[PDB]
RNA sequence: UCCCCACGCGUGUGGGGAUG
């Protein structure tokens, strides 16, 4: 029960402008990756998933890039980032396992009354809905004297301009992006590893839904 | 929360959102 999946680390140029329209539209930078793995998602073989990591000083900005298949980085313009190896990673899962985790997240509703996928509005229905889904997917969210062992180091609202060739107008994505930071256990290794590979709630094509783990 | 799909228990649930 070991799994595999590819991870890449890429390091963005923010003096590319290529880069800085990426990081700055996550839809773009959906454009940009999946030219690394174009093949493999036509055959209906790939999920690929990102998140932009989290600056904690003035380093250059840093994306990590899960797929299923052995990515492709000549794809990418000269200068655009630094290329880490695409490795092969074995996640380690086992019943009881405790792990920190990270995932930028869309914690969200299918409202009943418009039919239309709303953003959950508290701290305290954000946990709660990561707790459901962390649960269904072979996980659980570790529970501390102080609550869960979980904190919210970003919430922010996306609004991005969307554009596809042949598409006439360019519609607006608009989605709530959660970033998530905490420990969490395994309970199902299987279910656990398809969590892993598969993602965590709406918007992985926008950079969200990568469920990070490691002891 | 702008679009699309699946659905018999949920604040409806889940899935999708390149070919510049």
């Amino acid at each position: 029960g070991t799994g595999a999946m590819w991870l890449t680390k890429l390091v963005l140029n923010p003096a590319s402008r290529a880069a800085r329209r990426d990081l700055a539209n996550p839809y773009e930078m959906h454009r940009t990756l999946s030219k690394a793995v174009s093949r493999a998602l036509e055959e209906g073989r790939e999920r690929l998933l990102w998140r932009l990591e989290p600056a904690r000083g003035l380093e250059p900005p840093v994306v990590l890039v899960q797929t299923l298949t052995e990515p492709d980085w000549s794809v990418l313009d000269e200068g655009y980032a630094q290329v880490f190896p695409p490795k092969p990673f074995h996640p380690a899962l086992k019943p009881g396992q405790r792990l920190r985790f990270r995932l930028r997240a869309n914690p969200a509703k299918r409202l009943a009354a418009t039919g239309k996928r709303v953003a959950l509005k508290t701290p305290a229905e954000k946990v709660a809905w990561l707790e459901r889904r962390l649960e269904e997917g072979g996980f659980r969210l570790l529970e501390g004297e102080r609550g869960p062992w979980v904190q919210i180091l970003q919430d922010t609202f996306l609004e991005v301009r969307r554009k596809k060739d042949g598409e006439e107008a360019g519609k607006l994505l608009q989605v709530q992006a959660v970033l998530f930071e905490g420990r969490l256990e395994v309970v199902d290794p299987e279910r656990a590893l398809a969590t892993l590979r598969r993602g965590v709630g709406p918007g992985k094509a926008l950079g969200l839904g990568l469920l990070s783990v490691a002891p």
